C-alpha cells in the first residue's frame, strides 16, 4: 500500500522540518539522505555536490545553521541510491522508532538545579506519558507516566507539575504557553482516569501578641515582689582594695540601672508608635520585640536595683526612697500593658495617658541615682516645645475645621474632617511620646522613635494641606498653610533642640570655646588629608585667619583683664600662637611651592600640631580636653548597648536552653564582656574625675582600646543567634540591640584614636606613676597585715587566687621581653606600650598578691609572700625608672648591659614570689634535692669502693624500675589534690637521691675512665629530663584544672622514660640479657598513664592521620612479636631483643596514634567545642629550647673534640633555624600588633648569634687553639639568651592553649575506642614478661600457652578497635543528618510554589513584608559567612566538620519558614515566583555540597576527582548567596526601608580592623590603582545623589544601595593595601580614612531613604544635601592618604585617567571631524602649528627621557615627569585641533589621521605611564624595565612617525 507509505512520508517530513519533532543532527541527516533519496533520486556522487542543495527546505530550521552539508553528504552515501520504496519504509520507520513519535513538543525553558540559570528542554506530552528531553539530543533523559500526576497548574508565564509519589520534590517549569500545555494536561489526565472508571473573634496574629505580653507581664510581679526585701551582700569591711570594690560595685550598678531605664523609655515609644496605626496593619511582633524588651530589662532593673540599694545601705544612705522609685516604676510598667493588649477595648486616651506614667515615673528614679545626663532645665524645653508643637496643632486644627464649613461635597466633606483628625490624634501622641523619652534623651535609640513621631505628626500635617486642596481657591488655602508651616517651623524647633542635648560633654563652655572647636575641625582636616597639596593650604587660609581671631580675641581679652600678672600670661601665651602660626604660615607657603615634595606636607603637618599644642598653652586645654569628652560620651554609649544585649541574651536565649548549636558559643562569648565592662566604666569615672591629668586620659584610651576585641566577638556571634530562636519577639529584641551595639563599637574605635594622637605620650613614667601607687597601696595591704582583720573579696578563693597569680608572673615575664626588644630596637612610641603591660601585670599581680593573704590563715604565712611582692614592686620599679633613663641615648652597649643586669633580677625575683606561695610547697625541696644531687654529680664521679663492678651495675638496674616506678606515680598524682602531687613528687625526690647515689658509686666503676665522661653525662641527661619534669611539676602546681599543662607534665614524663633509656642502651650490662625488655616494660608503663584521659590534645597530625600512624603500628606490632616469638625457640638472645625495640617504638607510636585517635572523636560530638591550638607548640617549643642549649652545654667543658664539637653545631643550626621559623608563622597569625613587631626581632637575636656562632665554630673547625675553644665559649652566650629572652617572651597566657570542651556524651563516644586500647597494654604487659623467660628456656607448655593467649587478645584489642575507628567515621552521621532536614526544607518550597502558582497562598498577616526580608537576609548572611570553613574542614580536619554542618543545617528551617511567608505577601506574581526559586537554588546547591563534603570526610587521601568535586561545589553555592543578597537588598531598596545597607557599612566597618596581615598577592601599587578607582565611584555618587533630591527623589533608594555595596569593596581591600604598603604609618592611614568614611555614608544613607518616605519634607530635603557634603569630602581625604603611596603615584594613575580623558578630547574632535563641522578660521597658516608641535613633541620626548629615567627615583620627580607629560600632551591636544582646524573640515580624511595620530600617541603615553605605574621601585634587570624602554621607545617611534605624518600632509 504505496498511498499511506507517501502519505505518512510527507506528513513525517512536515512534522520534522519544520522543528515540529526533535532529531538529532545525525538522525536528520539520515533523513536528509532519505529526501535525496526520492526527491533527487538516485544521487550521483559526481553530481551531488554543496552548492545546488538548499538546506533550509531540505533540513529542520534549527539543524540547517549547523552546516554539516558534507557530512549530509556521506549521510548520502550511506543511504545511497537503494530502492526509494525501501528508501520510504525505512524513513517512515526510522521516524516511527524514535522515542518522540506521536507527541507534541514545546521549548520551556528549564532551570537547572544549583544555579538560577535556565536552560532549554524539549519537554514531550503523550497519551500515556511525562518525559523530559534534552535540547541538543533530542533524547529522552527521564519518564513519568501521567498516572502519576495529581494537580497541576496553569500560570501567565509558568507550567508547575507535581509528582509527590516517586521522586520527593516536584516538576516546575516556566512557559508562556503554560495554559494551553495546563488545559491538554487536564484532558489528558481525565481520559486517563476515565479508562480505569467504574470583632470579638481575634486575627490569629493577635494571640502570639496576648501570650507574649501575659507571659512578661507574669515575669514583671515575680520581678517587682523581689524588689521589697533586701536580700543580702558579701561581708567586706574596711579594706581599702576591698572599698574600692565596693565603691566600683555601686558605681558598676549606677550605670547598669540607667541602661535599662533607658531601654524600658525607648521600647514604651516603640509600643505607642506602632500601636497607632490602624489594626489589622500593625507589626505585632514589633510590638512584641517592644514588651519583651519592656519586660526582659524590667528583671534586670530590679536585680540591679536591691544590688545597689544593699550598698547604699553600709553608708549612711537609707535605700528605702530608692526601692520606692523602683516599685513605683513597676507598677507604671505593668499598666501600660493592660492598655496594650489587643483584646481589651478601652478608649485610646488610656494607652497614651499610661505611658507618659512611665517616663513620669522613670525620671525621679534616675533622680534618686543621680545618673540623668541631661539638664532639668531642658526638659522643660522639651516640655513647652512639644506644647509649642502641640500649640500650632490646635490651630491647624480650627482652620481645618474652619474649612469644613466652606466644604460643600459629601464625602469630600469628611475628608477634610478626617485629615484633621488624624494630625489631633498624632500630635496629642507626639505630646505622650516627648513625655515618655524626656529622661533618657541621651541615648540613641530614644531619639530615633521621636523622630518618627516627629516624622509622623509632618506627613499627617501635609495631608490636611492636601485636604486644604479639595476646597476651592480660596484665602483659606493661604491661611492653612500660614498655620501648617508654624506647625512645621516648630517639629524642626523640637527636633534640632533634641539633636543639641544629644552630644554635650558638659554645660559650661568658657571663652574661647567656640574659637577653640573651629580649629579643631580643621586642623583635623590638616592631618588627615597629607598628600594633597591643595587641600593642607586650602585648609592653611581657613586656620590662619581662625586662629588669628583667637589671637585678637585673647588680645582683646587681656585688655579687658584688670591684673597685670594675668594680663601678661593671657598676652604672653597669646604671642605663642602667633609666632606658632606664622609658623604654620610660613611653612604652609612652603608646601605650596612645591606641591609634592612628601618632605613638606611633613612639614606643614608638623606646624599643625603644635598649633593645636599651643591652644593646650593658651588657658583653654579644649584642644586636647574635648577629644576626651568625645570618648567618655562613647564609652559609655557602647557600655550601654552592651549591658542592654547582655540581658537581650539571658530572657532570649533562655528558652531553648539547646547545648548544641549556636547558643552555648554565645553565652561564653558573653561572659568575656561581661566582666569587661566594669573595667570600662569604672575608668570613665576615672576620667570624670580629673580630666587635667594624663594618666587618666590614658586609661580611658588603654580600656576602650581593648574593649574593642572581646567586645566584636559578641556581635559577630550573636548575628548567628538570630535565626535559630523560635519566639520570635525575643529574637528581633536580639538582632535591633546587636545592631545598635555593631554601631556603638565603630563609634568607640573612631574615637578612640582620635584621643590617642592628640593625647600626650605616656613617657613610661605612667607605669611608674601606678607601681610607685601600688608600692604604697600594698604597703598599707602590709601595715594592715599587723591589724589582722584584712577580708577577701567576693568572688576570689584559695584555688582561684593562684591560677591567675601564676598565670600574672608569666605575664609580667613575657611583658619585660617586650620592653628589651623595644629599647634595643630604639625608644619607640610601642617602648610607652611595653612600660604599660609591665604596669598592667604587675596591678594584677600585685591584686592577687593580696588575694592570697586575705584569704589564707597563718600571718607569718601572710606576710612574706606580700614582702616577696613588695620585693617585686621595688626591683622592677627600678627597672623601668633606669629603662626610661637608659631610653636618652640608643646605641650604647652598657645600657643593653644594666638594663639585662636588673631585667635578669626582676625574673629572679618572680620565680621566688611564685615559690614563697607556701600552698604550693615542698617540690622546691625536691627540686633542690635534684639540684644538690647534681653539683656531687658533677664533679669526679669516682667509686671510693668496687663492691662488685658487674652484680652491683646489674643491681642498679634492679633498682631502675623504682624511679620509672616514682615517676609514673606523679602522672597519676596530676589527677588529685595539689597536696596529693606533692606527696607523688617527694617520694620522687627520696627516691632520685637514692637511686642516684646508686647510680654515681657505680658510675665511675667501669673500667675506662673516659666511659666516666659518658656515663656522668648519661646521668646528666636522666637528671636534666628528670629535673626539667620537675619543672614542668612545678608549673601543675600552681594551676591545677588546666589540662592544656598536664599534658606538658605527661611529655616530661616521656623525656625521662627515653632519658634512663639512654643509660641503660650502651653503659650498663647486658648481663641478664633481656635489658630492652624492661625498656619496653619502663616505656609500656609510662604509656599507659598518657591515654588515661585524653581531655586535650596529644599530637597535631589528625583524625585519618591517626588512623594510618595506628594502622601501620599494627602491622609492625604484628611484625616484632613474630621476630621476639621465633628468637625465643632459637634461644638466640640478640636477635630476640631486636624487634622488641621496634615493638615500643611501635607501642609508644600506636597508644599516642590512639590517644589522638580518642581526643579527634571526642571534640565531633556536637555538643562539645574545641580549641584554637594556640601559636607556639608547648611540646615542641620546650624541647627546642632544650636541645640547643643541651649542645652548647656540651661545649661548656674545656675540652673540644670534633666528635662533639662538629655533631654541635648540627644540632644546633639544625635546631635554632627552625626555632626561627615559629616565630614567623605565629607573629604573621597574631592580633596583637605588639607581638608582630617582637617576634621578628628576637627571632633575629638568634640568626644574628648563630651567624656568629657559626663562624666561630668553623673558625675551631679544625684549629683546636685554647682561644678558638675560648671564643667558643664566648659566642655561647648570646644564643643562650636569645632564646631565653625569647622563650620568656612566650609564656604569656594570653597567646596560647584554650582547653577544648568535652559534653559527657561526647566522652560517651570515647570510651569504646577507650576501652579497648587500655587493654591492648594490659593484654600486652602480661605478654611482655613472657618473652624474657623464654628467652633462657626453648619451651614450657604454660608459658608457651599464655604467649598465643596474651597474642590474640592483643590482637582481639587491636583488630576491635580499628573496627570502631572506621565504623564511626565521625563527619558522616550528622551530615546524614542535615541532609535529612535540609532535604524537608527543599519539600516546603516546592508545595509551597505550587500554592502560589495558582494564587492561594494565604498572606500571613502578623507582619509587615519588610520584616521577613530581613529574616530572609540575616539567614542568608550567615550561610555564606560558614561556607569556606565548611569546604575548609572537607579538606583536611573531619572533627570541626562535625560541628560546622549542624550550624549550616539550622539556618536553613528559619529561613524556608520567612521565604515561604517572604513571598506570600508580595504582591506582583512574577517577584514571588522568582523570589523563592532563587531560594530554591540556595538549599539545592547546598544540599550538593553537603553530598560532596560526606564523601570528602575531611580525608588527605581523596584524588583530585572527588577533591575537585569540593571546590566546584562551593563556587555554584558562592554565587548564589549572592544571586539572593541582591535580590533582598534591591528588593529592599525599591521600599524606603534602609535596613542592612545601614548595617552592611556598620560591619564592613568592624571586619576591616581584626583578622589576618600576611601580605596577600598583590603589591601596594595594584592595589593603589583600584581602590583609587573605587574610591571614584563613592564620590561619582553621592555628586549623583544631590541632583536626584531635588529632581525625583524616588530613586534615592538604589543609588543608597549602589553607594554602600561599594564601600564594601574600598574595605576589603583597604586592610590588604595597609599590609602591603612600604610603612606602617602609610598602611595605617589608609584604613582610618576608610574607617571616618565610614561613619559618613551610615549618617548619609539613614538620611537618603529616609527622604524617600518624605519626598517632599524641605526640612530632611537640607540635612540631606549638608551631609552629601560631609561624604564627598571625607572621600578626599582617603584619596588623599591614598597619594601617601611613594610606590606608584597619582601621577601615575592620574596622567593615564586624563590622557584617556584627552583621547576622549580627540574622540570629541573626531566626532566634528567625522560630521565635518571642524571648519577652519580665517586664514591660519600650518608653519605656525608644525613648529608649535616641533618643540612639543620633542619637548615630550625630553619630557619622556626624564619620565624614563625617572623610574627609580623619590616620587617628586617622577610625578613633575608625569605631570610634565600631561602638561606636553595638553599643550599639543591645543596646537593639533588648531592644526587639524588650519586644513578645515572640507578635506576630513586628511585631518583623521593627523587627530588618529596623536590619538595613537596618546595612547602610548599611558601605555608608557601603564608601564611607568609597573616600572617605579624596580631594580635594574627587572622584566618590566625593558618594557619600560620599548614603550619609551614606542613614545619615541610614534613622535618621529607624528613628526614625519604632519611632514607629509603639509601638501596634498
Amino acid at each position: 500500500d504505496p498511498v499511506q507509505l507517501n502519505l505518512l512520508y510527507v506528513q513525517a517530513r512536515d512534522d520534522i522540518l519544520n522543528g515540529s519533532h526533535p532529531v538529532s543532527f545525525d538522525k536528520a541527516c539520515e533523513f536528509a539522505g532519505f529526501q535525496c533519496q526520492i526527491q533527487f533520486g538516485p544521487h550521483n556522487e559526481q553530481k551531488h555536490k554543496a552548492g545546488f542543495l538548499d538546506l533550509k527546505d531540505f533540513l529542520p530550521k534549527e539543524y540547517v545553521k549547523q552546516k554539516g552539508e558534507r557530512k549530509i553528504f556521506q549521510a548520502h552515501k550511506n543511504c545511497g541510491q537503494m530502492s526509494e520504496i525501501e528508501a520510504k519504509v525505512r524513513y517512515v520507520k526510522l521516524a516511527r522508532s524514535l522515542k518522540t513519535y506521536g507527541v507534541s513538543f514545546f521549548l520551556v525553558k528549564e532551570k537547572m538545579k544549583g544555579k538560577n540559570k535556565l536552560v532549554p528542554r524539549l519537554l514531550g506530552i503523550t497519551k500515556e506519558c511525562v518525559m523530559r528531553v534534552d535540547e541538543k539530543t533530542k533524547e529522552v533523559i527521564q519518564e513519568w507516566s501521567l498516572t502519576n500526576i495529581k494537580r497541576w497548574a496553569a500560570s501567565p508565564k509558568s507550567f508547575t507539575l507535581d509528582f509527590g509519589d516517586y521522586q520527593d520534590g516536584y516538576y516546575s517549569v516556566q512557559t508562556t504557553e503554560g495554559e494551553q500545555i495546563a488545559q491538554l494536561i487536564a484532558g489528558y489526565i481525565d481520559i486517563i482516569l476515565k479508562k480505569k472508571k467504574s470583632m470579638p473573634p481575634l486575627t490569629s496574629a493577635q494571640q502570639a501578641l496576648t501570650g507574649t505580653i501575659n507571659s512578661s507581664m507574669q515575669a514583671v510581679q515575680a520581678a517587682q515582689a523581689t524588689l521589697d526585701d533586701f536580700e543580702t551582700l558579701p561581708p567586706l569591711g574596711q579594706d581599702a582594695a576591698s572599698k574600692a570594690w565596693r565603691k566600683n560595685k555601686m558605681d558598676e550598678s549606677k550605670h547598669e540601672i540607667h541602661s535599662q531605664v533607658d531601654a524600658i523609655t525607648a521600647g514604651t515609644a516603640s509600643v505607642v508608635n506602632l500601636t497607632a496605626g490602624d489594626p489589622a496593619e500593625t507589626d505585632y511582633t514589633a510590638v512584641g520585640c517592644a514588651v519583651t524588651t519592656i519586660s526582659s530589662n524590667l528583671t534586670e532593673m530590679s536585680r540591679g536595683v536591691k544590688l545597689l540599694a544593699a550598698l547604699l545601705e553600709d553608708e549612711g544612705g537609707n535605700g528605702r526612697p530608692l526601692l520606692q522609685a523602683a516599685k513605683g516604676l513597676a507598677g507604671a510598667v505593668s499598666e501600660l500593658l493592660r492598655s496594650a493588649q489587643p483584646a481589651s477595648a478601652e478608649p485610646r486616651q488610656n494607652l497614651l495617658l499610661a505611658a507618659g506614667n512611665v517616663g513620669q515615673a522613670s525620671g525621679e528614679l534616675l533622680q534618686q541615682i543621680g545618673e540623668s545626663d541631661t539638664d532639668p532645665h531642658f526638659q522643660d524645653v522639651l516640655m513647652q516645645l512639644a506644647n509649642a508643637v502641640a500649640s500650632a496643632a490646635a490651630a491647624l486644627v480650627l482652620k481645618a475645621k474652619s474649612v469644613a464649613q466652606r466644604t460643600e461635597d459629601s464625602g469630600l466633606q469628611t475628608q477634610v474632617i478626617a485629615a484633621a483628625t488624624q494630625c489631633a490624634l498624632s500630635t496629642s501622641q507626639l505630646v505622650a511620646c516627648t513625655k515618655v523619652v524626656a529622661p533618657t534623651i541621651s541615648s540613641p535609640v530614644c531619639q530615633e522613635q521621636l523622630v518618627e513621631a516627629g516624622r509622623l505628626v509632618a506627613k499627617a500635617v501635609e495631608g490636611c494641606v492636601s485636604a486644604s486642596q479639595a476646597a476651592t481657591e480660596d484665602g483659606q488655602l493661604l491661611r492653612g498653610v500660614g498655620a501648617a508651616a508654624t506647625a512645621v517651623t516648630q517639629a524642626l524647633n523640637e527636633l534640632l533642640q533634641h539633636v543639641k542635648a544629644h552630644a554635650t560633654g558638659a554645660g559650661p563652655a568658657g571663652r574661647y570655646d567656640q574659637a577653640t572647636d573651629t580649629i579643631l575641625t580643621v586642623t583635623e582636616n590638616i592631618f588627615s588629608s597629607m598628600g594633597d597639596a591643595g587641600e593642607m593650604v586650602r585648609q592653611a587660609r581657613i586656620l590662619a585667619q581662625a586662629t588669628s581671631d583667637l589671637v585678637n580675641a585673647i588680645k582683646a581679652d587681656a585688655e579687658g583683664e584688670s591684673d597685670l600678672e594675668n594680663s601678661r600670661k593671657l598676652l604672653s601665651a597669646a604671642k605663642i600662637l602667633a609666632d606658632a602660626t606664622a609658623k604654620m604660615v610660613e611653612a604652609a607657603k612652603g608646601a605650596a611651592a612645591h606641591p609634592d615634595s612628601e618632605e613638606q606636607q611633613q612639614r606643614l603637618r608638623e606646624a599643625a600640631e603644635g598649633l593645636r599644642m599651643a591652644t593646650n598653652a593658651a588657658a583653654q586645654n579644649a584642644i586636647k580636653k574635648k577629644l576626651v569628652q568625645r570618648l567618655e560620651h562613647a564609652a559609655k554609649q557602647a557600655a550601654a548597648s552592651a549591658t542592654q544585649t547582655i540581658a537581650a541574651a539571658q530572657h532570649a536565649a533562655s528558652a531553648p536552653k539547646a547545648s548544641a548549636g549556636p547558643q552555648p558559643l554565645l553565652v561564653q562569648s558573653c561572659k568575656a564582656v561581661a566582666e569587661q565592662i566594669p573595667l570600662l566604666v569604672q575608668g570613665v569615672r576615672g576620667s570624670q574625675a580629673q580630666p587635667d591629668s594624663p594618666s587618666a586620659q590614658l586609661a580611658l584610651i588603654a580600656a576602650s582600646q581593648s574593649f574593642l576585641q572581646p567586645g566584636g566577638k559578641m556581635v559577630a556571634a550573636a548575628k548567628a543567634s538570630v535565626p535559630t530562636i523560635q519566639d520570635q519577639a525575643s529574637a528581633m529584641q536580639l538582632s535591633q540591640c546587636a545592631k545598635n551595639l555593631g554601631t556603638a563599637l565603630a563609634e568607640l574605635r573612631t574615637a578612640a584614636q582620635k584621643a590617642q594622637e592628640a593625647c600626650g605620650p605616656l613617657e613610661m613614667d605612667s607605669a611608674l606613676s601606678v607601681v610607685q601607687n601600688l608600692e604604697k597601696d600594698l604597703q598599707e595591704i602590709k601595715a594592715a597585715a599587723r591589724d589582722g582583720k584584712l577580708k577577701p573579696l567576693p568572688g576570689e578563693t584559695m584555688e582561684k587566687c593562684t591560677q591567675d597569680l601564676g598565670n600574672s608572673t608569666k605575664a609580667v615575664s613575657s611583658a619585660i621581653a617586650k620592653l628589651l626588644g623595644e629599647i634595643a630596637q630604639g625608644n619607640e612610641n610601642y617602648a610607652g606600650i611595653a612600660a604599660r603591660d609591665v604596669a598592667g601585670g604587675l596591678r594584677s599581680l600585685a591584686q592577687a598578691a593580696r588575694g592570697v593573704a586575705a584569704l589564707t590563715s597563718d600571718p607569718a604565712v601572710q606576710a612574706i609572700v606580700l614582702d616577696t611582692a613588695s620585693d617585686v614592686l621595688d626591683k622592677a620599679s627600678s627597672l623601668i625608672e633606669e629603662a626610661k633613663k637608659a631610653s636618652g641615648h640608643p646605641g650604647d652597649p652598657e645600657s643593653q648591659q644594666r638594663l639585662a643586669q636588673v631585667a635578669k633580677a626582676v625574673t629572679q625575683a618572680l620565680n621566688r614570689c611564685v615559690s614563697c606561695l607556701p600552698g604550693q610547697r615542698d617540690v622546691d625541696n625536691a627540686l633542690r634535692a635534684v639540684g644538690d644531687a647534681s653539683k656531687r654529680l658533677l664533679s669526679d664521679l669516682l667509686p671510693p669502693s668496687t663492691g662488685t663492678f658487674q652484680e652491683a651495675q646489674s643491681r642498679l638496674n634492679e633498682a631502675a624500675a623504682g624511679l620509672n616506678q616514682a615517676a609514673t606515680e606523679l602522672v597519676q598524682a596530676s589527677r588529685g589534690t595539689p597536696q596529693d602531687l606533692a606527696r607523688a613528687s617527694g617520694r620522687f625526690g627520696q627516691d632520685f637521691s637514692t637511686f642516684l647515689e646508686a647510680g654515681v658509686e657505680m658510675a665511675g666503676q667501669a673500667p675506662s675512665q673516659e666511659d666516666r665522661a659518658q656515663v656522668v653525662s648519661n646521668l646528666k641527661g636522666i637528671s636534666m629530663s628528670s629535673s626539667k619534669l620537675l619543672l614542668a611539676a612545678k608549673a601543675l602546681s600552681t594551676d591545677p584544672a588546666s589540662p592544656n599543662l598536664k599534658s606538658q607534665l605527661a611529655a616530661a614524663a616521656r623525656a625521662v622514660t627515653d632519658s634512663i633509656n639512654q643509660l641503660i642502651t650502651m653503659c650498663t650490662q647486658q648481663a641478664p640479657g633481656q635489658k630492652e625488655c624492661d625498656n619496653a616494660l619502663r616505656q609500656l608503663e609510662t604509656v599507659r598513664e598518657l591515654l588515661e584521659n585524653p581531655v586535650q590534645p596529644i599530637n597535631d597530625m589528625s583524625y585519618f592521620g591517626c588512623l594510618d600512624s595506628v594502622m601501620e603500628n599494627s602491622k609492625v606490632l604484628g611484625e616484632a612479636m613474630t621476630g621476639i616469638s621465633q628468637n625465643a625457640k632459637n634461644g638466640n638472645l640478640p636477635e630476640f631483643g631486636d624487634a622488641i625495640a621496634t615493638a615500643s617504638k611501635a607501642l609508644c607510636g600506636f597508644t599516642e596514634a590512639a590517644a589522638q585517635a580518642a581526643y579527634l572523636v571526642g571534640v565531633s560530638d556536637p555538643n562539645s567545642q574545641a580549641g584554637q591550638q594556640g601559636l607556639v607548640e608547648p611540646t615542641q617549643f620546650a624541647r627546642a629550647n632544650q636541645a640547643i642549649q643541651m649542645a652548647c652545654q656540651s661545649l661548656g667543658e674545656p675540652g673540644c673534640t670534633q666528635a662533639q664539637v662538629l655533631s654541635a653545631a648540627t644540632i644546633v643550626a639544625k635546631h635554632t633555624s627552625a626555632l626561627c621559623n615559629s616565630c614567623r608563622l605565629a607573629s604573621a597569625r597574631t592580633a596583637n600588633p605588639t607581638a608582630k613587631r617582637q617576634f621578628v626581632q628576637s627571632a633575629k637575636e638568634v640568626a644574628n648569634s648563630t651567624a656568629n656562632l657559626v663562624k666561630t665554630i668553623k673558625a675551631l673547625d679544625g684549629d683546636f687553639t685554647e682561644e678558638n675553644r675560648a671564643q667558643c665559649r664566648a659566642a655561647t652566650a648570646p644564643l643562650l639568651e636569645a632564646v631565653d629572652n625569647l622563650s620568656a617572651f612566650a609564656s604569656n597566657p594570653e597567646f596560647s592553649s584554650v582547653p577544648a570542651q568535652i559534653s559527657p556524651e561526647g566522652r560517651a563516644a570515647m570510651e569504646p575506642i577507650v576501652i579497648s586500647a587500655k587493654t591492648m597494654l594490659e593484654s600486652a604487659g602480661g605478654l611482655i614478661q613472657t618473652a624474657r623467660a623464654l628467652a633462657v628456656n626453648p619451651r614450657d607448655p604454660p608459658r608457651w600457652s599464655v604467649l598465643a593467649g596474651h597474642s590474640r587478645t592483643v590482637s582481639d584489642s587491636i583488630k576491635k578497635l580499628i573496627t570502631s575507628m572506621r565504623d564511626k567515621a565521625p563527619g558522616q552521621l550528622e551530615c546524614e543528618t542535615a541532609i535529612a532536614a535540609l532535604n524537608s526544607c527543599l519539600r516546603d518550597l516546592d508545595q509551597a510554589s505550587l500554592a502560589a502558582v495558582s494564587q492561594q497562598l494565604a498572606p500571613r498577616e502578623g507582619i509587615s513584608q519588610e520584616a521577613l526580608h530581613t529574616q530572609m537576609l540575616t539567614a542568608v548572611q550567615e550561610i555564606s559567612h560558614l561556607i569556606e570553613p565548611l569546604a575548609s574542614a572537607a579538606r583536611a580536619e573531619a572533627s570541626q566538620l562535625g560541628h560546622k554542618v549542624s550550624q549550616m543545617a539550622q539556618y536553613f528551617e528559619p529561613l524556608t519558614l520567612a521565604a515561604v511567608g517572604a513571598a506570600s505577601k508580595t504582591l506582583s506574581h512574577p517577584q514571588q515566583m522568582a523570589l523563592l526559586d532563587q531560594t530554591k537554588t540556595l538549599a539545592e546547591s547546598a544540599l550538593q555540597l553537603l553530598y560532596t563534603a560526606k564523601e570528602a570526610g575531611g580525608n588527605p587521601k581523596q584524588a583530585a576527582h572527588t577533591q575537585e568535586a569540593l571546590e566546584e561545589a562551593v563556587q555554584m553555592m558562592t554565587e548564589a548567596v549572592e544571586d539572593l543578597t541582591t535580590t533582598l537588598n534591591e528588593a529592599a531598596s525599591a521600599a524606603g526601608v534602609v535596613g542592612g545597607m545601614v548595617d552592611s557599612i556598620t560591619q564592613a566597618i568592624n571586619q576591616l580592623d581584626e583578622g589576618p596581615m600576611g601580605d596577600p598577592e598583590g603589591s601596594f601599587v595594584d592595589y593603589q590603582t583600584t581602590m583609587v578607582r573605587t574610591a571614584k565611584a563613592i564620590a561619582v555618587t553621592v555628586q549623583e545623589m544631590v541632583t536626584k533630591s531635588n529632581t525625583s527623589p524616588e530613586e534615592l533608594g538604589p543609588l543608597a544601595n549602589q553607594l554602600t555595596s561599594d564601600y564594601g569593596r574600598l574595605a576589603s581591600q583597604a586592610k590588604p593595601a595597609a599590609v602591603a604598603a612600604e610603612n606602617e604609618e602609610i598602611g595605617a592611614h589608609i584604613k582610618h580614612r576608610v574607617q571616618e568614611l565610614g561613619h559618613g555614608c551610615s549618617a548619609l544613607v539613614t538620611k537618603a531613604g529616609a527622604l524617600q518616605c518624605s519626598p517632599s519634607d524641605v526640612y530632611t530635603k537640607k540635612e540631606l544635601i549638608e551631609c552629601a557634603r560631609r561624604v564627598s569630602e571625607k572621600v578626599s581625604h582617603v584619596l588623599a592618604a591614598l597619594q601617601a603611596g611613594n610606590r606608584g603615584t597619582q601621577a601615575c594613575i592620574t596622567a593615564a585617567s586624563a590622557v584617556s580623558g584627552i583621547i576622549a578630547d580627540l574622540d570629541t574632535t573626531i566626532m566634528f571631524a567625522t560630521a565635518g563641522t571642524l571648519n577652519r578660521e580665517g586664514a591660519e597658516t600650518f608653519a605656525d602649528h608644525r613648529e608649535g608641535i616641533l618643540k612639543t613633541a620633542k619637548v615630550l620626548v625630553e619630557d619622556t627621557k626624564v619620565l624614563v629615567q625617572n623610574a627609580a627615583g623619590s616620587q617628586e620627580k617622577l610625578a613633575q615627569a608625569a605631570q610634565s607629560s600631561v602638561a606636553t600632551i595638553t599643550r599639543l591636544a591645543d596646537v593639533v585641533k588648531l592644526g587639524a582646524a588650519s586644513l578645515g573640515a572640507e578635506d576630513p580624511e586628511t585631518q583623521v589621521v593627523l587627530i588618529n595620530a596623536v590619538k595613537d600617541v596618546a595612547k602610548a603615553l599611558g601605555d608608557l605611564i601603564s608601564a611607568t605605574k609597573a616600572a617605579a621601585g624596580k631594580v635594574g634587570d627587572d622584566p618590566a624595565v625593558w618594557q619600560l624602554k620599548n614603550s619609551a621607545k614606542v613614545m619615541v617611534t610614534n613622535v618621529t612617525s607624528l613628526l614625519k605624518t604632519v611632514k607629509a600632509v603639509e601638501d596634498e
